[PDB]
Protein backbone atom coordinates (compact mmCIF):
# COMPACT_ATOMS: atom_id res chain seq x y z
CA UNK A 1 0.00 0.00 0.00
CA UNK A 2 1.15 3.38 0.10
CA UNK A 3 1.13 4.51 3.35
CA UNK A 4 0.16 8.37 4.64
CA UNK A 5 1.53 10.02 7.90
CA UNK A 6 -1.27 11.60 9.37
CA UNK A 7 -1.46 8.87 11.69
CA UNK A 8 1.70 6.62 13.56
CA UNK A 9 2.12 3.81 10.72
CA UNK A 10 0.65 1.02 12.59
CA UNK A 11 0.66 -2.40 11.15
CA UNK A 12 -0.55 -6.21 12.02
CA UNK A 13 2.26 -8.26 11.68
CA UNK A 14 3.02 -12.38 12.60
CA UNK A 15 5.38 -13.37 14.14
CA UNK A 16 6.57 -16.88 15.64
CA UNK A 17 2.68 -17.39 15.01
CA UNK A 18 1.41 -14.58 17.13
CA UNK A 19 -0.30 -10.99 15.94
CA UNK A 20 1.25 -8.07 16.75
CA UNK A 21 0.94 -4.21 16.02
CA UNK A 22 4.13 -2.51 14.64
CA UNK A 23 5.40 0.66 13.83
CA UNK A 24 7.04 0.78 10.50
CA UNK A 25 10.18 3.00 11.56
CA UNK A 26 11.95 4.86 8.19
CA UNK A 27 14.30 5.84 11.05
CA UNK A 28 15.39 2.58 12.61
CA UNK A 29 17.88 0.91 11.44
CA UNK A 30 17.02 -2.59 12.93
CA UNK A 31 13.74 -4.36 14.27
CA UNK A 32 13.25 -4.32 17.83
CA UNK A 33 10.18 -5.89 19.38
CA UNK A 34 8.77 -5.72 23.05
CA UNK A 35 9.78 -8.61 25.18
CA UNK A 36 8.74 -12.03 24.00
CA UNK A 37 9.80 -15.65 23.58
CA UNK A 38 10.77 -16.29 20.07
CA UNK A 39 12.21 -20.15 19.04
CA UNK A 40 15.97 -20.09 17.48
CA UNK A 41 19.17 -19.45 19.51
CA UNK A 42 19.58 -15.78 20.53
CA UNK A 43 23.03 -13.40 21.26
CA UNK A 44 23.08 -10.88 23.92
CA UNK A 45 23.32 -7.41 21.95
CA UNK A 46 23.21 -3.62 22.60
CA UNK A 47 21.60 -1.41 20.58
CA UNK A 48 20.90 3.00 21.30
CA UNK A 49 18.37 5.40 20.61
CA UNK A 50 17.06 9.28 21.46
CA UNK A 51 17.37 7.94 24.91
CA UNK A 52 20.51 5.84 25.34
CA UNK A 53 21.31 2.18 25.15
CA UNK A 54 18.99 -1.12 25.91
CA UNK A 55 20.21 -4.79 26.29
CA UNK A 56 19.03 -6.71 23.70
CA UNK A 57 18.48 -10.14 22.64
CA UNK A 58 19.42 -10.46 19.05
CA UNK A 59 17.55 -13.39 16.98
CA UNK A 60 18.91 -13.78 13.84
CA UNK A 61 17.10 -15.13 10.30
CA UNK A 62 13.56 -14.91 12.34
CA UNK A 63 10.34 -14.93 10.04
CA UNK A 64 7.86 -12.12 10.16
CA UNK A 65 5.06 -11.09 8.40
CA UNK A 66 4.50 -7.50 7.48
CA UNK A 67 0.71 -5.99 6.43
CA UNK A 68 0.82 -9.18 4.54
CA UNK A 69 4.74 -9.26 2.96
CA UNK A 70 7.17 -11.58 4.16
CA UNK A 71 10.40 -10.97 5.55
CA UNK A 72 13.24 -13.42 7.05
CA UNK A 73 15.51 -11.47 9.48
CA UNK A 74 17.40 -10.55 12.59
CA UNK A 75 14.85 -9.22 15.40
CA UNK A 76 16.54 -7.40 18.32
CA UNK A 77 14.02 -8.48 21.76
CA UNK A 78 13.88 -6.28 24.43
CA UNK A 79 12.96 -3.29 25.99
CA UNK A 80 11.66 -0.76 23.63
CA UNK A 81 8.40 1.97 23.78
CA UNK A 82 6.68 0.15 20.98
CA UNK A 83 7.32 -2.82 18.23
CA UNK A 84 9.16 -0.92 15.80
CA UNK A 85 9.98 -2.70 12.47
CA UNK A 86 13.35 -1.09 11.18
CA UNK A 87 15.15 -0.73 7.44
CA UNK A 88 16.58 -4.14 8.23
CA UNK A 89 13.47 -5.77 7.19
CA UNK A 90 11.23 -2.56 5.46
CA UNK A 91 14.25 -3.35 2.67
CA UNK A 92 12.86 -6.74 2.07
CA UNK A 93 9.33 -5.51 1.69
CA UNK A 94 10.83 -3.14 -1.24
CA UNK A 95 9.74 -0.10 1.07
CA UNK A 96 10.18 3.18 -0.39
CA UNK A 97 9.49 6.71 1.23
CA UNK A 98 8.42 9.06 -1.55
CA UNK A 99 7.34 12.63 -2.06
CA UNK B 1 11.98 11.20 -5.64
CA UNK B 2 11.81 8.32 -3.96
CA UNK B 3 14.31 7.56 -1.22
CA UNK B 4 15.66 4.44 -0.51
CA UNK B 5 15.70 2.31 2.48
CA UNK B 6 19.36 0.58 1.85
CA UNK B 7 20.74 3.26 3.59
CA UNK B 8 19.19 5.66 6.14
CA UNK B 9 16.98 8.17 4.10
CA UNK B 10 19.15 11.39 4.86
CA UNK B 11 18.32 14.71 2.85
CA UNK B 12 19.38 18.09 3.29
CA UNK B 13 17.53 20.76 5.28
CA UNK B 14 17.56 24.10 6.21
CA UNK B 15 16.37 25.73 9.09
CA UNK B 16 17.39 29.56 9.97
CA UNK B 17 19.63 29.48 6.84
CA UNK B 18 21.94 26.82 8.87
CA UNK B 19 22.33 23.34 5.68
CA UNK B 20 21.61 20.22 7.93
CA UNK B 21 21.60 16.34 7.42
CA UNK B 22 18.21 14.99 8.80
CA UNK B 23 16.52 11.38 8.40
CA UNK B 24 13.05 11.13 7.16
CA UNK B 25 11.07 9.26 9.86
CA UNK B 26 8.22 7.39 9.83
CA UNK B 27 8.38 6.95 13.65
CA UNK B 28 8.61 9.81 14.81
CA UNK B 29 5.53 11.73 16.09
CA UNK B 30 7.60 14.74 16.57
CA UNK B 31 10.72 16.43 14.42
CA UNK B 32 13.74 16.90 16.89
CA UNK B 33 17.25 18.60 15.98
CA UNK B 34 20.32 18.37 17.37
CA UNK B 35 20.82 21.16 19.78
CA UNK B 36 21.35 24.77 18.78
CA UNK B 37 20.71 28.02 19.48
CA UNK B 38 17.38 29.46 18.27
CA UNK B 39 15.73 33.20 19.13
CA UNK B 40 12.20 32.87 20.23
CA UNK B 41 10.06 31.57 23.19
CA UNK B 42 10.19 28.10 24.09
CA UNK B 43 8.65 25.76 26.17
CA UNK B 44 9.99 22.48 28.07
CA UNK B 45 9.08 19.03 26.81
CA UNK B 46 10.19 15.26 27.37
CA UNK B 47 10.33 12.95 24.46
CA UNK B 48 11.17 8.85 25.03
CA UNK B 49 12.41 6.52 22.97
CA UNK B 50 14.94 3.07 23.06
CA UNK B 51 16.86 4.51 25.93
CA UNK B 52 14.74 6.24 27.77
CA UNK B 53 13.86 10.32 27.80
CA UNK B 54 15.40 13.42 27.31
CA UNK B 55 14.55 16.80 27.45
CA UNK B 56 13.94 19.10 24.82
CA UNK B 57 12.74 22.98 24.04
CA UNK B 58 10.37 23.37 21.66
CA UNK B 59 10.03 26.35 19.13
CA UNK B 60 6.40 26.44 17.88
CA UNK B 61 5.77 27.75 13.81
CA UNK B 62 9.22 27.17 12.89
CA UNK B 63 10.30 27.62 8.97
CA UNK B 64 12.08 24.19 7.13
CA UNK B 65 12.65 23.41 4.21
CA UNK B 66 13.65 19.80 3.61
CA UNK B 67 15.14 18.78 -0.02
CA UNK B 68 13.45 22.18 -0.97
CA UNK B 69 10.06 21.29 -0.01
CA UNK B 70 9.25 24.04 2.30
CA UNK B 71 7.30 22.93 6.09
CA UNK B 72 6.43 25.29 8.82
CA UNK B 73 5.60 23.45 12.50
CA UNK B 74 7.22 22.56 15.68
CA UNK B 75 10.42 21.85 15.89
CA UNK B 76 12.13 20.05 18.96
CA UNK B 77 15.61 20.74 20.06
CA UNK B 78 17.84 18.89 22.15
CA UNK B 79 20.59 16.64 22.66
CA UNK B 80 19.87 13.95 20.10
CA UNK B 81 23.01 11.99 17.67
CA UNK B 82 20.67 12.85 14.59
CA UNK B 83 18.63 15.52 12.87
CA UNK B 84 14.92 13.53 12.90
CA UNK B 85 12.05 14.85 10.33
CA UNK B 86 8.93 13.53 11.94
CA UNK B 87 5.45 12.82 10.86
CA UNK B 88 4.15 16.83 11.35
CA UNK B 89 6.68 17.91 9.13
CA UNK B 90 6.41 14.59 7.03
CA UNK B 91 2.52 15.02 6.05
CA UNK B 92 3.77 19.11 5.13
CA UNK B 93 5.97 17.64 1.93
CA UNK B 94 3.39 15.01 1.04
CA UNK B 95 5.54 11.55 1.80
CA UNK B 96 4.61 8.60 1.92
CA UNK B 97 6.09 5.40 2.52
CA UNK B 98 4.63 2.76 -0.49
CA UNK B 99 5.37 -1.14 -0.99
C1 LIG C 1 7.46 12.68 20.16
O1 LIG C 1 8.41 12.83 19.10
C2 LIG C 1 9.38 11.88 19.01
C3 LIG C 1 9.49 10.85 19.97
C4 LIG C 1 10.49 9.88 19.87
C5 LIG C 1 11.47 9.83 18.85
S1 LIG C 1 12.69 8.58 18.72
O2 LIG C 1 13.85 9.07 18.04
O3 LIG C 1 12.96 8.04 20.00
N1 LIG C 1 11.98 7.37 17.73
C6 LIG C 1 10.68 6.73 18.14
C7 LIG C 1 10.63 5.16 18.08
C8 LIG C 1 11.78 4.42 18.76
C9 LIG C 1 9.30 4.64 18.66
C10 LIG C 1 12.13 7.43 16.23
C11 LIG C 1 13.08 6.31 15.65
O4 LIG C 1 13.06 6.32 14.27
C12 LIG C 1 14.58 6.51 16.14
C13 LIG C 1 15.31 7.73 15.50
C14 LIG C 1 16.80 7.71 15.80
C15 LIG C 1 17.27 7.95 17.11
C16 LIG C 1 18.62 7.93 17.46
C17 LIG C 1 19.64 7.66 16.53
O5 LIG C 1 20.97 7.64 16.88
C18 LIG C 1 21.36 6.79 17.97
C19 LIG C 1 19.18 7.40 15.21
CL1 LIG C 1 20.39 7.05 14.01
C20 LIG C 1 17.82 7.42 14.86
N2 LIG C 1 15.32 5.30 15.84
C21 LIG C 1 15.73 4.34 16.75
O6 LIG C 1 15.64 4.41 17.96
O7 LIG C 1 16.31 3.22 16.15
C22 LIG C 1 17.02 2.26 16.90
C23 LIG C 1 16.76 0.87 16.28
O8 LIG C 1 17.59 0.84 15.10
C24 LIG C 1 18.79 1.58 15.33
O9 LIG C 1 19.09 2.48 14.28
C25 LIG C 1 19.01 3.84 14.75
C26 LIG C 1 18.96 3.79 16.28
C27 LIG C 1 18.52 2.38 16.62
C28 LIG C 1 11.32 10.88 17.92
C29 LIG C 1 10.34 11.86 17.98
Amino acid sequence: PQVTLWQRPLVTIKIGGQLKEALLDTGADDTVLEEMSLPGRWKPKMIGGIGGFIKVRQYDQILIEIAGHKAIGTVLVGPTPVNIIGRNLLTQIGATLNF
